[PDB]
């Protein structure tokens, strides 16, 4: 049910956006259309997680100590979720152009401005009289900053060759690229709606949050290597692009002196037969045996922090629990 | 001399985000490095006139009501400087993108992102128990999306074909792509730094800015056509970009119908012959007749309307003064 409620809000954000512009910002309306297809293009089609999210801990909220307030936290945990899905879309944007007077690429960069403003313009409006305004704003582009030093971190990761790839820098890399803003930001939001963002313990959540991360990116960097082509996703390039991946990692910490050589000569290439060396070295390394193993202990200290949260914070440790579920 | 503050300033700014990623977000003494000569190539080298302009607002404003008072507000008026000089670096680098696994690519994305979120941590932290933060951060921002609106206005001038090259629409580009945040951006924040923001007629200050942005633009777009190649200048590739100039709009208001017919089947190309075909159009025009009265009409605008700035705002109309002898 709460799809419907975000969904609602997401007409209600793009209206007042797209009027602004047309009313404020002298915009045609030819531009403004161009405007509510692009964000549609960007902004819908996912599965919003991360917006979902702020829903779920906000409702978890109203159990813990119905009235004026409900409705308005509620509403308040949509438009989070959409700043949230925007900002995602923004990334997103920002990758594409990647993809390699062209007013493609020209468009491309115009939309990512556009959508981190809209996050921005969103909140200024919708949480304009909320004392937290000030708070939420600045733990949002901090989350947004940290972003950016992730992707630094994964950039060149491979650059300065072998020397970052350790589990330690593989955890520094998933905390900054991903944790922060798909598990730790959702999760701060329905405690700033809530106004319960004292009342958890900061230190438990921040630690779940760089789990659940881990737990999702070990999973997700597996499939980018063995989940078959369009068959069973999309297309896996982490081979290709040498990137720090859990695999890489736990292969050289495995490998013999010769297998070790073996993989740094095919590492990092386009071509089929080097990539496919690549597989070959970690099915024989019996990463597989490994992968499941690291999973498991992850999930037992996943299971164990949110009993140490649910002691002073319960309804919020029920909503980590679901976050959690989706991740598993 | 406010430049040795200004600088002085620059290597506290530099000190303090540098020492943050280091201390708070695990970064690495090579990728500090790397930021720090990231941070000197995008954001030194320049004339530093929108940061000046801050600093030249903030000591005009000390005259009309020394202390702890006066060296808080110099400070300050450095960092808003700043700010915007970094933010015009985060322009160039997006810019520069669009110069057309590449690492300069991603690389000068990732540059584009720390830049724009360097302005915010510094905000937040050298302005943390200011009353005017939240007030600077959002005008700050809206100038920011402004701006990205400017740009919309601009890289889709001539799409939909030269319907939109109109005198009102070449202003609605120069207001939102380069006016709020070259013009008005800087006076605001000497303003804000100030406490002086209400003491102002907004009205006349916006119409000023903008008036001053029209006078530029048409300096440049002239430029960009007229002032020899590396002899006097960069390249100029407004005819070959098809861009809605100062030129192009005013010729097609004084051309003949056969004119606009030969001046649509040359302009936006890329071919030498055709570029100079058009640039013989503008000259056999008398378009330098047109253009030194333009210029001399919003000189006499710009003239009057500091008398009324100065009327009810003395100290801050002499500022204006100044920033305006930059341009003329
Ligand atoms: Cl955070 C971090 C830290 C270190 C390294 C990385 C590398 N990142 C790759 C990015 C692409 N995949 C997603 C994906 C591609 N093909 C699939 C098939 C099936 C399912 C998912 C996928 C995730 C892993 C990220
Ligand atoms: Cl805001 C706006 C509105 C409509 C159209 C535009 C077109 N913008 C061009 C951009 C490049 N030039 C700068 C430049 C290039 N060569 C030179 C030689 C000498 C001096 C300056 C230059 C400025 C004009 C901008």
């Amino acid at each position: 049910m709460p799809m419907q409620m975000f969904m609602q809000v997401y007409d209600e954000i793009q209206m007042f956006l797209l009027e602004e512009l047309e009313l404020k910002f002298d915009m045609d309306p030819n531009r403004v259309r161009y405007l509510r297809k692009m964000m549609d293009t960007t902004c819908l089609g996912g599965k919003y997680n991360r917006g979902l999210t702020v829903i779920d801990v906000a409702e978890s909220l109203l159990s813990l100590s119905d009235g004026a307030r409900r409705k308005r936290v509620l509403h308040d945990a949509c438009v989070c979720g959409w700043m949230i899905e925007f900002l995602q879309a923004h990334y997103l944007v920002e990758d594409d152009i990647m993809d390699n007077p062209d007013v493609t690429v020209q468009c491309a960069i115009n939309d990512g401005l556009l959508l981190k403003s809209w996050t921005h313009m969103m909140a200024m409006h919708f949480f304009a009289d909320r004392p937290f305004l000030q708070d939420l704003l600045c733990r949002f582009n901090r989350v947004d900053y940290t972003t950016a030093v992730g992707q630094l971190y994964d950039v060149t990761s491979m650059f300065d060759d072998f020397a970052e790839f350790t589990l330690s820098n593989y955890k520094r890399i998933v905390k900054y690229k991903t944790a922060y803003y798909t598990y730790l930001l959702p999760l701060v939001m329905g405690l700033i709606v809530s106004e319960a963002l004292p009342t958890v313990d900061m230190g438990v959540t921040e630690e779940l949050a760089m789990l659940m991360g881990e737990y999702f990116q070990v999973q997700d960097d597996v499939m980018d290597c063995f989940t078959p082509p369009e068959r069973l996703g999309k297309v896996g390039t982490d081979i290709q692009d040498a990137k720090c991946s859990w695999l890489a990692v736990t292969f050289l910490a495995k490998a013999s002196s010769a297998q070790v050589a073996e993989f740094k000569a095919n590492y990092g290439s386009g071509d089929s037969e080097k990539v496919a060396t690549v597989r070959r070295l970690y099915e024989e390394a019996d990463l597989q045996g490994d992968y499941v193993a690291y999973e498991a202990a992850v999930a037992e200290q996943v299971k164990e922090l949110i009993e140490k949260l649910r002691l002073c914070s319960p309804g919020f440790a029920a909503s980590v629990e679901t976050l959690w579920g989706k991740t598993y």
